[PDB]
């Protein structure tokens, strides 16, 4: 069963309307129907104390397009990427 | 050279006879001659205080595969997914 | 647009030059002109407290080509692998 992981990479002193990004992304994906998110914190990044925050989805290619549509209008650096993944059920 | 990365989300929370179940899988992985495991908690996390559990295996599609019949037996949520990576020598 | 995510898993306790050597990559890492780097600390591993450091790089074939060219020279186990995903703009 075919599914994609979307991947992204943003700081956690990110914001959106002075609040944080992460948590704000993670709350469009459980309004948006998403199946699922796991948040990672790292140690240590750089891009181009501010750790990294990670966010994995795995969805439908479907719903990870339909969360692309809503993170195109967030200005944040970081970095988004998907992959193919099977999904055991 | 080919290879599978198997990974597995659950809770922290989700118990296999009383104890922890990723535990139990780290020590399964183990028994069968997995090549390796590499376990990862997160800080916030859905499906469909309890942190997300992360277990990545790198391994031989076979072995891969053998591990899946074990996992099998077990009632836990979360999620299993496969993906092709190369590993370099 | 087409990318190789590089990971690499090593453990804390590994050294170069007396030096911590997922230290010494990340600044490795940096020097070539990566794109970026993103560390982790897991909390449980084993291959073939001493806690697996996890490296992520997304970036250009060649430039994890060439990172891969530095890494060879390294006496350490762990585990490297490169896969395709797609970098979203
Ligand atoms: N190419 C990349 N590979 C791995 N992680 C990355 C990459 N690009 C960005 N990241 C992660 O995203 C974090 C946020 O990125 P970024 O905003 O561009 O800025 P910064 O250099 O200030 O940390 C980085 O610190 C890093 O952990
Ligand atoms: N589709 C998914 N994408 C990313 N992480 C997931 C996904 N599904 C489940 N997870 C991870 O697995 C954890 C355990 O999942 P789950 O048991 O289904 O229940 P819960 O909603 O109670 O956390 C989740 O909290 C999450 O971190
Ligand atoms: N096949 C693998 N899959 C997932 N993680 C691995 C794998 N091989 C190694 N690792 C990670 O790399 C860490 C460092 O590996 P290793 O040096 O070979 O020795 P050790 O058994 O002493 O931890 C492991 O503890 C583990 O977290």
């Amino acid at each position: 069963h075919h599914m994609k992981l979307l991947k992204i990479y943003l700081g956690e002193k990110d914001k959106h309307s002075g609040k944080p990004l992460f948590e704000y992304l993670v709350k469009r994906a459980y309004e948006l129907g998403m199946k699922g998110v796991t948040v990672y914190r790292g140690i240590m990044g750089f891009g181009h104390p501010d750790l990294p925050i990670v966010l994995e989805i795995v969805d439908e290619e479907e719903r990870i397009n339909l969360f692309l549509k809503e993170i195109d209008n967030i200005d944040f650096d970081g970095l988004v990427f998907t992959a193919d993944v099977n999904v055991v059920k």
